[PDB]
């Protein structure tokens, strides 16, 4: 009866608290209903499970099940090699993926998420992309869409969208190799942009002052796309028809 | 005397260490001066307090006080439902909000912060916005300004600024639905921008090469805003006054 | 024999588990081969070391060695004042710096990293910049380059690059006070940009529609950079040479 300290079912296995189970070699189970099943597995807290080697489950109802799993917080389940699940009810099912926040699931490989999702009975906002990171609330990435970075809320990415970045609240991305600043309804302005580098090859973002003034433009190409009349040949009568100009002008 | 294991004041309550207090049902208090007051509350470390149900306080002088609070690290106080405070002296006072770093306070709802702030005797850099996330050092968001994302240092947002994103060090935002890349003193250039989609409705970011060359421009609208003379009617004498042109030209 | 509870070598020092060492005042060592050497140092888990005052080492093979160090997870070594190392094999060697993820090292001051790196026998992706934050996989920042923010993967910053931000996968930055959206090989488009503010001083990002239409341009400056002929003086014969125009036109 009462809390007690005793050896588990394996060598160097420690059970501390009430109704604790330690089965792995060099494992430790501290708290109430804490299970340490694999070798060098530490499970500290209340109702925590450590079913993987070298796995750590700290907090409340945390689950670790792979070779290096860290489940710190409340109701987090880190099921992935070298994966970390931190916060409240964060599920990581990928490889070398991390997740910090509340009610977020990351099933992608080498992926990550930092924000708040939603969990009624299932995860409605999940990260299924590889090498993809999300920072925001209620953001979704479809499976097969990789190398996507989200900085915003209520951002959803469809299938087959690679190398895309979405910035701002309610951002929407619909193509690959693009950076989205907003949706079709709300469009954000880019303020305090540096001076451009107008040239034939330079690829910068021009400013309103440059377009207002037109410094550095091609004075020859622009004079052909729009048919303009330079002041010199007007003053000098160059490129003038003479057979019918003499008719109207007598 | 000495460290001892014993039952607390409730059923299935475990006190481990020296001067430990466990009052909640199914609670555990491990370490020195560790207090577990609510049901299924785990407080591990030195001088940690767990005053909320299902709350976990791990580390040094960590405080948890709500239904799902995670206070991991040093001097962190997570006071919020489903809120997580990780790092050194991080205070979370919002709902479903997370905070990782040092000396940062997040009072917003569904908000977050990842960086370094300042705490002399009070938090001088705090997040008071809803659905707002900060990544950087010494960043401030005023109350009432929501859906704001900061990626930079020394960035301050005033009141009534929504849907704004600030990028880069020393960035400044002064309007809603805008993305700031810098301040009035330093302006950053946007480099390696993709080719534009010049049209009547398309809203992209043009490049220096496009403005240099002018491909895809409206050859009719641009020829009216600037009064230009096309080469065809000059060659053909169209739209010519005849009553007074005959005077100067004889 | 077996797990036991006993006092350490200092006042209020608690050793729990098998082969645990507690030498600091008010320290606690819980688990297997857990060492708490400094005052108020807590080391919970398997093979964890707490060699700094007020330091917390939780998890598996975690090391804390400064005045406020948090090493939570697997194989994390937080060597820095007010520094936090969370995840799997994260090393923090800076001051007030945090690191969350797997196989990432942060040697910068007030710096941070959130992502996945690489550790064969040494850290190949490290953050050596001050006040710099990285979010992505396999990203590198050279020493001396400060105030740099990275949101992407496979992004490397050379020496002497300050106030630079890189967005997107495979982004490349080569200058200071610039924002990079891509590399010389892949260039990303900026989509859904708000309407510009064309003026003499305003510095915004223009859209394709504005350049297509040319609203708000300088009708006087643009008519001098490109020599154009306004329709009024053509209709009115102003600025016309008369001594030699009478020759070709008779």
């Amino acid at each position: 009866a009462a809390p007690v300290i005793k050896a588990g079912t394996a060598t160097d296995s420690t059970e501390a608290g009430v109704d604790n189970v330690a089965n792995g070699v060099k494992s430790s189970a501290f708290g109430y209903d804490n299970k340490a099943i694999e070798k060098e597995s530490s499970a500290f807290g209340t109702g925590n499970r450590a079913t993987g080697e070298f796995s750590s489950a700290f907090g409340f109802h945390n689950i670790a099940s792979k070779i290096h799993s860290s489940a710190f917080g409340s109701n987090n389940a880190a099921d992935g090699v070298n994966s970390s699940a931190f916060g409240f009810k964060n599920t990581v099912s990928g490889f070398n993926s991390s997740a910090f926040g509340s009610q977020y699931q990351v099933t992608g490989n080498f992926s990550g998420a930092f924000g708040m999702g939603e969990f009624n009975g299932q995860y409605q906002y999940k990260n299924e992309g590889n090498n993809s990171y999300m920072i925001g609330n209620k953001n979704k990435i479809a499976s097969g869409s990789d190398d996507n970075f989200i900085l915003g809320n209520n951002v959803h990415i469809g299938g087959g969208i690679n190398n895309s970045v979405a910035l701002g609240n309610n951002s929407t991305v619909s193509a690959s190799n693009t950076v989205s600043v907003g949706s079709s309804t709300l469009k954000r302005k880019i303020v305090n942009v540096g001076d451009g580098a107008i040239s034939a090859n330079s690829s910068d973002a021009v400013t309103g002052r440059q377009l207002y003034s037109g410094n550095g433009i091609d004075t020859a190409a622009w004079q052909n796309k729009l048919n303009v009349t330079r002041k010199n040949d007007y003053k000098d009568a160059n490129d003038i028809d003479v057979n019918k100009w003499k008719a109207k002008l007598g």
